[PDB]
Formats: structure tokens, C-alpha cells, sequence
């Protein structure tokens, strides 16, 4: 069983390097670019920290093993699954659907700030599965965003956006002020 | 620590390439020539369907070498330095031996072997665990008791012995390993 852990994690990173090297870098001209409302939505969270020009919404899977009800953001482009296709404007969808979009955008923000969301992601996803680590983040004093895994990083940012839209900036900034910089 | 990691990462990358570009385009590449079918028939006979077999003068993966050849799916992928060969049967005996070696994997694939996974595992295990790549014939050891790669070398070296020293000298040395 501890033999399965090292093996499983390495095999998952190996598969990530393979996909990375194989279909290396996305076609800037392919997909669809962010809408006026979508740029506004993300600007309210990320501001001018990300170049929204780069960001592309592709209604196609990144890999054949990607789920029907799943979304990937490895290269700074967002790949929508079979059940999440046909959305022209994410800013004109439900608050929970908008939250999903802010989540994927955090991976796009990570990528734009020098993070290998493909490798780092594959490693952390496999490590939390086999090493049984808790899926849900737990806020701690002295812990910044960067001390969490790339998926929790997203969950945090999304949950902040949802708190700020549902309970106002007052309630949101009190809880998330520590973790964000 | 590096061994378990390295081997698993190598098999993981193989499953990824396998799942990703799964199965080759039967109509793509180039099919075996009359001479090439004859060449292989003398070794493999009617054990393989030569119709399936396709010679593609393109890399299987970007990390494949200039002086390297891959045969993972029952199609042969030629590297940068091995391109432009219209007929392998009209090339040097050593160049024909290479072709028989690649054909052994094509024969393994056609007989139920996952050349991609089994290969990636064995190649990585032989590198990190520093195990002897070069086969050494042993009594009681059948071809199936050797690496998918050794299996390729054994069959090729047999073909070369049979062409250079005749079937007499070749069949005396290789009769044991082959069935
Ligand atoms: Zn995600
Ligand atoms: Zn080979």
C-alpha cells in the first residue's frame, strides 16, 4: 500500500509530462475569447493581474479521459466538458455557474504568474487521492493562498467571490483578508 | 526511491500516449512492398496479417530520436535518419535485420502484447535497475522468457545467422529459444 502511493503519484506526473510535451502549448486563435461581461466578471476578482487576451474558452476536451461534467485549465485556456457546452456568456449564468468560471480563471491566473498547472495539478490531485489528504481547505492564521494546493487555491478564490456577491464585501473581506495578497 | 518513481512515471507516460493517440490510421503511412512482404514471410510466415502493418516516415512521439524506430501499435515509425527507404528488402543485410526486429514487435502486437506499456516498463526498469540489456541464450529459456526487446534481437540475429551462415548454423543455435 505505501508502494502504491509513490507509484501512483509518479505515474500521474509521468502522464502529465507526456500530455505536456505531446500537445505542447495551445492555438491562441482557436476556441473563443472572453466576452465583455466575462472580462468584467473576472476583472472584479483578478483585476489587471491577468492578460484576458491570452485566455480562450474552448468547448472541447483537453484529453479524451476528461469527464462529461468536468472542466480543465492547464495551459491558460479553459476546456469545457460535454455537459458544460454552449455557454456564450458565463456572466449571464447562475451565481454558482459564475463561481465555477472564477475557479477556472484562478488556474488561468496561476499559469500567467509562472505555475505549471498541468504538472503541479496532476501531482497534487494524485497525492491528495492516494495519501487520503482532506479535499476541503481549512483556513489558518499565517497561511497565505500560496501555502494551499492549486485546486484549493481556486476553491478559496471562488468561495471569496461568492461570499462577496451573496453577503457583500464586508463579510467576505473579514474572512478572506488573511489568506489573500 | 528514484527507481520505483522513474519506472512508474515511464509507464504512466505510456498509458497517456496510449489513451491520447489511441490506435493508428490504417489508411495512413505506406503499406509493405512485395519484397518486404516476402522478406518477413520467410521469418514470420502467415502468423501476421501484413495488410494491418504500415510504414510511417514520421515520429510516434516528439521525444523519439533521429536514429530511432518505434513499433507500438502494429505500424512502424521511422526516425529522421531512417527516412526515404521505399523497399527495405532492397537495402543492406543489416538494414534488413532492423526491419525484421521491428516486425517482431508488430508480430507481438498481433499476438496480444501491449508493446507500448510492456515496452516502456521493461526499458525503464533495465535503465534504472541497470539490468543486462544484451540477451544470453539459456537452455530451457523460450523466446517468451526474454524482454519484448530481446525477443526482437533474438529473431533478427536468427534471420542474420540464417542469411550469413545458412539455416544449418542458424537452426542449431536458435532451435531451443524458438517455437
Ligand atoms: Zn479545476
Ligand atoms: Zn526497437
Amino acid at each position: 500500500s505505501p508502494a502504491s502511493a509513490v507509484a501512483g503519484i509518479a505515474a500521474a506526473v509521468g502522464a502529465a509530462v507526456a500530455v505536456g510535451k505531446l500537445l505542447g502549448g495551445p492555438d491562441a486563435e482557436a476556441g473563443r475569447a472572453l466576452s465583455e461581461g466575462e472580462i468584467s466578471l473576472a476583472k472584479g476578482v483578478f483585476g489587471d493581474s491577468i492578460d484576458y487576451s491570452t485566455v480562450r474558452l474552448r468547448d472541447e476536451d483537453y484529453v479524451p479521459w476528461q469527464g462529461k461534467d468536468y472542466v480543465m485549465a492547464p495551459n491558460g485556456h479553459i476546456y469545457f466538458g460535454e455537459e458544460l457546452r454552449g455557454v456564450a456568456d458565463w456572466s449571464l449564468e447562475s451565481l454558482q455557474r459564475q463561481g465555477l468560471f472564477i475557479h477556472e480563471m484562478t488556474h488561468v491566473w496561476q499559469h500567467q504568474h509562472g505555475v505549471n498547472v498541468l504538472l503541479v495539478g496532476a501531482y497534487q490531485q494524485a497525492r491528495q487521492f492516494l495519501l487520503g489528504d482532506q479535499y476541503a481547505y481549512r483556513l489558518e492564521p499565517g497561511k497565505t493562498l500560496k501555502d494551499y494546493n492549486i485546486e484549493q487555491q481556486g476553491d478559496i478564490v471562488r468561495d471569496y467571490f461568492l461570499a462577496a456577491n451573496a453577503f457583500g464585501e464586508a463579510s467576505a473581506n473579514s474572512r478572506f483578508a488573511g489568506v489573500l495578497k
